[PDB]
């Protein structure tokens, strides 16, 4: 198990444009295309990302390419965020994957509002952090996925993904 396998489980793989849990046009392995309610706008974003006229359909290779870029961009974003970087750096590799998972799902900004969880995670108060993390819109809207990510934060193991 690793960050790529973890997010592949949580996000799935779909080669046609679909709506994510929030109703936003998405493709591949959780690659958000747009928050716009326009399908044509999403197809435009897809063509831009892939570099060809896709007509709402991509290959597995293309999906995995976007997935690579998205994971890489999530990590690089964390490291350029003044609030997230110190907490991330303080974590072990397993919990770092849980950190990337969150940023991948809700964006950098969404996570930065977990100020109290971030502090508990840096202090390594794992049970407390796990309790605080679940007191969120994130947990309430996606409980099963959030439980897995929180368990990873709590334990520093891959038990929730086995
Ligand atoms: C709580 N998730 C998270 C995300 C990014 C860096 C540290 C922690």
């Amino acid at each position: 198990m690793n960050i790529f396998e973890m997010l592949r489980i949580d996000e799935g793989l779909r080669l046609k444009i679909y709506k994510d849990t929030e109703g936003y046009y998405t493709i591949g392995i959780g690659h958000l295309l747009t928050k716009s309610p326009s399908l044509n706008a999403a197809k435009s974003e897809l063509d831009k990302a892939i570099g060809r006229n896709t007509n709402g359909v991509i290959t597995k290779d293309e999906a995995e390419k976007l997935f690579n870029q998205d994971v890489d961009a999530a990590v690089r974003g964390i490291l350029r965020n003044a609030k997230l970087k110190p907490v991330y750096d303080s974590l072990d590799a397993v919990r770092r994957a849980a950190a990337i998972n969150m940023v991948f799902q809700m964006g950098e900004t969404g996570v930065a509002g977990f100020t109290n969880s971030l502090r508990m995670l840096q202090q390594k108060r794992w049970d407390e952090a796990a309790v605080n993390l679940a007191k969120s819109r994130w947990y309430n809207q996606t409980p099963n996925r959030a439980k897995r990510v929180i368990t990873t934060f709590r334990t520093g193991t891959w038990d929730a993904y086995k």
